């Protein structure tokens, strides 16, 4: 399962697919992202238990080398005046994504951690 079986690998594609994130041997996150990379993209409403489902959009594509970041757009309570644009390097973005899924789905509460909100706000303390 590699990008050379899909579209011709650009240097951008090569660098985004280069990091193999794994906690043991194989990891379902890499091939799931390769499937999205084809142009399916991610857009939907993720259900946060204890509150309400908020729309989120994430797109993976060949972004320039110094800009090798994944961009996610999250609206708070589907309010367009409250839009968060959170983008991070492709090796750093998955760490954010696990914390996001873990905090809202696993704990079943709509309260974000203060240290997690520091990174979302973009406050360099």
């Amino acid at each position: 399962m590699r990008i050379d079986e899909l579209v011709p690998a650009d240097p951008r594609a090569v660098s985004l697919y280069t990091p193999y994130y794994s906690q043991a041997n194989r990891r379902r996150y890499l091939p799931y992202a390769l499937s999205l990379y084809q142009g399916s993209s991610i857009e939907g409403s993720r259900a946060v238990e204890g509150g309400a489902p908020i729309s989120f959009v994430a797109t993976w594509t060949v972004t320039p080398l110094p800009a090798d970041m994944t961009r996610c757009h999250l609206q708070f309570n589907n309010d367009a005046e409250l839009t968060y644009e959170i983008l991070l390097p492709n090796h750093e973005f998955l760490e954010y994504l696990i914390d996001m899924l873990m905090g809202y789905q696993r704990m079943q509460k709509t309260d974000f951690p203060g240290a997690f909100y520091r990174r979302l706000l973009g406050y360099d303390s």
